[PDB]
């Protein structure tokens, strides 16, 4: 009795999963490639660890994130595989409940974590109180095709402190702080969707896990989490928070799945 896991998003979440490479099963949660492999961490990534380190039950992982993407092209650009091809890419193989991966309402969890690129794109060339809504509206309406496919239990990822990655630190502080308010705005709108999707559609399962707060906690003291400052950069994933100057290590990431899983029991897998 599997919990089908799919997701969405950037190369936060990237595996470099194929629709057309082994899929998931029993003996091979992610499907493809291995485990540990096609991140950006050096190792597992929370899909990775969520799967099968932090999962209470079999998870199945279909993971159609895509290094780069933002929501959709049509708003603010970047690569082919933005969230609306992701989605279309689910509706292609997976929405129909294929034997393959045969889900249904009561086992399939939909996890998105999107918007760290649309920031990182628009953060100063766009008024965020205006225009951090159209990017929520097309990610919801995005979510209600999956709503419409049966799909009725969510998992949301708020945009963490990329502010703070050492890409944004060499811009300057003010920079650091421009894009850390459109930030605020975006995750705030993001809250507010999905409580008014949870409310308004009544008969789904939610969270909205605060990325932010957590990666900030560890930001803001270090050492506690075993990392010796907020700063570095060490491609091993564990001796620094950044494997590379935009993305947390293997050691993030696994601190991060451990924090999200007493928060996603309700979603079935943890």
């Amino acid at each position: 009795n599997p919990t089908y896991f799919f997701t969405f998003g950037d190369s936060y979440s990237q595996t470099g999963f194929s629709a057309s490479g082994t899929q998931p099963s029993a003996s091979n949660p992610m499907g493809n490639p291995d485990l540990g492999i096609g991140t950006t961490t050096n190792g597992p990534n929370w899909i990775g660890y969520l799967t099968t380190t932090e999962n209470a039950s079999l998870v199945l992982s279909y993971n159609l994130a895509a290094g780069g993407a933002t929501i959709d092209n049509a708003l603010v650009p970047a690569y082919p595989g933005d969230l609306a091809s992701q989605f279309r890419l689910f509706e292609d193989v997976y929405a129909d409940k294929p034997a393959s991966a045969p889900w249904s309402a009561e086992d399939a969890v939909f996890g998105v974590w999107i918007g760290i690129n649309d920031i990182g794109n628009a953060y100063y060339s766009t008024d965020a109180e205006t225009y951090t809504p159209k990017l929520i509206s097309r990610l919801e309406s995005l979510v209600e095709e999956v709503y419409k496919n049966g799909g009725r239990k969510f998992l949301f990822l708020n945009v963490p402190p990329t502010s703070r990655s050492p890409l944004f630190l060499e811009q300057g502080e003010e920079v650091v702080k421009q894009h850390a308010e459109y930030l605020s705005v975006y995750n705030e709108n993001l809250e507010g969707m999905v409580d008014d999707f949870t409310k308004k559609k009544g008969d789904v399962t939610t969270v909205l896990y605060d990325s932010w707060s957590f990666m900030t906690k560890i930001l803001d003291d270090p050492t506690a989490y075993g990392f010796p400052d907020a700063t570095c950069i060490n491609d091993d994933g564990t001796s620094c928070i950044w494997w590379n100057n935009y993305h947390p290590g293997m050691k993030y990431h696994l601190l991060q799945a451990e924090d999200m899983k007493p928060k996603l029991r309700k979603l079935g897998g943890w």
